[PDB]
């Protein structure tokens, strides 16, 4: 092949330039207002050092089964096997763990980003197999929005964090005060679910172009501080609860405050009062004191409240300060102080939850939506982030918002499209647990901690390597796209889909599993259900055919653009209630304080968490913000070309104030050790005063290099900010994971020269 194909990823539209059969080169759309930088990555993705070539099998498994040493896992002693002898291996696995276990023996969660795509759609896939093969143990939530999706039905009855917002244009008219509160969306704005479109780039633009004032809550100067030259309040991390019930309380103590709204529009101010003004602790939540936990000046606090509460002013909020210990509070009290400045409900005031993710905001056209292959269906389901409790405690009693279960006691753990060993929160604790595993499967492309640790592994092959069908854009839905086959697959590497087929025939199962449909068969189901939605919905659509020759379909805005969340609320409360008990908007929950849970009372409070910088008593001095990568997808692409570009002696970097280096007398450029009471992980340090003095920025993702597998604590060579995390729930409402409180200490590595062994596939894959 020579010549150019168009297709696309969680990165965006691209075009590929494929030259006797090896593509090298992907360039943008060229509709695309601001493509990404690791695009190049994606290239070199497909033909890396650590692409997955065969079908291997770990040596102590294929000896002795059940009986095999499962401490070694992670050594890389693998056995290179013919397909037809792995694909018997692992149906008879799955037969095993089911006949002898039920089907609570076999977890299937598989939590994982993977590639978009309506048909390769590996996890659905997967469960799609095990549903015939018997049943499955499930994951429910996920590792973003953990705690705010389960607290944000309580208070405004929906799931509120992934759906739209209210649109750009309408912002750029009328707000005059944009607040990106633990938000960094010039970042996060990158990719998409879906295939992004890159929406909020011309939003962002036109804020700036019109001179809004912008204001950043972040404790790192990122690229929104620079991009909009913002206003920047910097906080110690995990204390912003702190600052907004400071601002609450300016706001009663000046008469501020919409009471109108209040009255009207929400319910149980009246029990939330006398916490605030300090009659049930003998504890006003002043500026003052809110300072004391914070850092940051009292005047300050003060005179951000009345700017708020005298402009039209949209409350922007990220997902980090809910990603951490008693998480449910923060957006809980965003909501709470939001309510009490009166705007929601009108254009270009109120909150947003997803202005930094997938295009939230953008707006949406009249389109039809595009289905794809579905699964054809102690507890059967488990909050995502308590895996590895599961794994120590089967059948112990668990609580998740408002009800009680057990764990089940599960024996094999199938992963594809994930990566838990650098996902998971406490990689040691995790790393012992793991041995509770008789049988652990993957499927990847890259040899990933995941895929090193693995009993059995799978070569897939990527998006590059066949045909399917996606939408652009999560919330825009701006059109379809048809994801075009470049190049053949490589190695022995196969889909997912024909690997989990070959696995449903072993089992008997394999025509339920096909449907009688190929590749083609199923791809032209899905377009000719939504070209038939479109005419039902008078939007025109062609025949397959002729859509797949031209490659997309796009479709026409509306009335997307006047979108206004909470209009028809605000316009009528009785007529258009939210989906609460009481139809308005709670700042006293009675079905919470009815479950009676500690650490989730009943309105937004302010508690202590595990660990934070400055607590009283704490062990440790510095907080680490362990946040999404600027050049990765999590740990997507660190095995590329791109590491070169920001790695530190060959460790991930981590950045550090000038002051924090100059007392440990650590300079730009050194490798140090990271430790706590947890882990020891190894990186390489860049000086800057980006970060605020006390905290230092490692980036999640980071690919887990051990130095010896049998040694209990052994330190990580590369840096994955997960060695150092502990493993705890936000509360017992959400059981969210707490993946960003995080303290520890640095030190100048004096130990034993070493090297890098993560970036090369095992000797025996080569
Ligand atoms: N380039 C890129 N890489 C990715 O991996 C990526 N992942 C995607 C995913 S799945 C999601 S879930 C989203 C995540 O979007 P999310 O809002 O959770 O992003 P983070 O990078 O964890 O945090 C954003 C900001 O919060 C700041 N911050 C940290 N702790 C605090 C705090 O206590 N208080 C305050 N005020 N700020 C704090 C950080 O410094 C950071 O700038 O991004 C998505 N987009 C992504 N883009
Ligand atoms: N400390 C900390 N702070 C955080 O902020 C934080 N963020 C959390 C969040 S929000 C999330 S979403 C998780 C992300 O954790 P997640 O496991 O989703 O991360 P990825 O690096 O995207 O792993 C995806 C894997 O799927 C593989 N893959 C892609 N396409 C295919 C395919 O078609 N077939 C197969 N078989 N494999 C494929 C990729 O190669 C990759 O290895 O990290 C969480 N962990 C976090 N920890």
């Amino acid at each position: 092949a020579n010549g150019t194909v168009m297709s696309g990823s969680h990165w965006g539209v691209f075009t590929a330039t494929v030259e006797n059969g090896r593509a090298t080169a992907f360039t943008p759309w060229e509709k695309d207002p601001h493509p990404s930088p690791m695009l190049a990555g994606v290239l070199d993705s497909i033909y890396s050092p650590t692409r997955i070539k065969y079908p291997m099998v770990r040596r102590e498994f294929l000896e002795k089964g059940v009986n095999a040493d499962r401490s070694t896992r992670g050594n890389g002693d693998f056995v290179r096997v013919s397909w037809d002898q792995a694909l018997d291996l692992v149906a008879a696995e799955v037969k095993r763990v089911e006949e002898t276990y039920g089907p609570e023996g076999v977890f299937g969660g598989s939590y994982g980003w993977k590639s978009p795509g309506r048909l390769h759609n590996c996890t659905t896939l997967l469960r799609r197999m095990l549903t015939l093969a018997g049943g499955y143990v499930n994951g429910a939530g996920d590792y973003s929005t953990g705690a705010a999706q389960v607290i944000m039905p309580h208070v405004v009855g929906t799931l509120e964090v992934y759906e739209q917002q209210t649109a750009w244009p309408v912002l750029a008219e009328n707000t005059e005060v944009m607040v990106f509160w633990a938000a960094d969306p010039i970042k996060t704005s990158q990719i998409g679910w879906v295939i992004p479109e890159h929406g909020a780039y011309p939003g962002l633009e036109a804020l700036k172009a019109k001179g809004t004032k912008v204001i950043v809550i972040d404790p790192v100067r990122t690229k929104t501080v620079e991009f909009f030259g913002a206003e920047h309040i910097t906080p110690k991390p995990q204390t912003d609860v702190a600052i907004m019930l400071g601002m609450a309380h300016t706001l009663v103590a000046e008469d501020l405050y919409d009471k109108d709204f209040i009255a009207n529009y929400t319910s149980g101010f009246d029990k939330f009062l006398p916490y605030l003004d300090g009659e049930t602790d003998s504890t006003p939540k002043t500026a003052e004191w809110a300072e004391g936990i914070s850092g940051v000046p009292a005047e300050t606090i003060k005179e951000l409240a009345r700017l708020f509460e005298s402009k039209r002013t949209m409350l922007a909020a990220g997902w980090s300060m809910q990603r951490m210990h008693h998480g449910e509070q923060a957006h809980w009290m965003l909501v709470t102080l939001a309510s009490m400045l009166g705007q929601i409900g009108l254009p270009g005031g109120g909150f947003g939850l997803s202005y930094h993710y997938s295009g939230g905001g953008t707006p949406s056209t009249s389109g039809p939506a595009l289905a794809g292959i579905t699964d054809g269906g102690g507890a059967s389901v488990i909050p995502v982030a308590r895996v590895v409790d599961m794994l120590e405690n089967p059948g112990a009693e668990f609580d998740f918002n408002g009800t009680r279960s057990k764990f089940p006691d599960v024996k094999m753990a199938y992963w594809v499209g994930g990566n838990p060993f650098v996902h998971h929160q406490d990689r040691n604790r995790m790393v012992k647990a793991w041995e509770k595993l008789e049988t652990f499967v993957v499927h990847d492309f890259q040899w990933t901690p995941t895929a090193r640790h693995a009993d059995i592994v799978l070569p897939a092959t990527t998006s590059y390597e066949r045909n399917d069908i996606e939408t652009i854009g999560d919330y825009s839905n701006t059109g379809i796209l048809a994801m075009k086959k470049i190049v053949e697959p490589l190695y022995e590497a196969r889909s997912d889909y024909d690997i989990f087929a070959a696995v449903a025939e072993r089992l008997g199962k394999g025509a339920e599993f096909t449907e009688g449909k190929d590749e083609m068969g199923w791809i032209k189901s899905f377009y000719d259900d939504a070209a038939k939605q479109g005419k039902a919905a008078g939007v025109e659509m062609p025949a397959f055919d002729a859509f797949w020759a031209e490659g997309i379909v796009e479709f026409p805005v509306t009335d997307g653009a006047d979108f206004v969340r909470y209009a028809s609320f605000r316009e009528d409360p009785l007529l258009n209630p939210l989906g609460t008990p009481t139809g308005l908007i709670e700042i006293y929950s009675k079905n919470i304080e009815k479950m009676g849970y500690d650490d989730c009372p009943a309105h937004p409070t302010w508690m202590e968490p595990l660990e934070r910088l400055d607590g009283p008593g704490a062990k440790y001095p510095l907080h680490i913000a362990a946040s999404h990568p600027f050049n990765r997808l999590h740990s997507q692409l660190n095995g590329t070309v791109l590491r070169e570009g920001y790695a530190v002696q060959g460790h991930e970097p981590c950045l550090m104030h000038p002051d924090d280096a100059a007392a440990r007398g650590i300079a730009d450029g050194d490798v140090v050790r990271v430790h706590n009471d947890r882990g020891q992980i190894l990186t390489g340090v860049k000086v800057t005063d980006a970060v605020m003095k006390g905290v230092i920025q490692i980036y999640e993702g980071g690919w887990y290099d051990p130095s010896d597998v049998t040694e209990p604590g052994t330190l990580d060579k590369y840096g994955d900010v997960n060695v150092l995390s502990a493993d705890i729930g936000t509360s017992k409402l959400a059981q969210g994971n707490c993946g960003q409180t995080v303290l520890a200490e640095v030190e100048k590595y004096t130990g034993p020269a070493v090297t890098l062994t993560g970036f090369v596939a095992p000797k025996a894959a080569e």
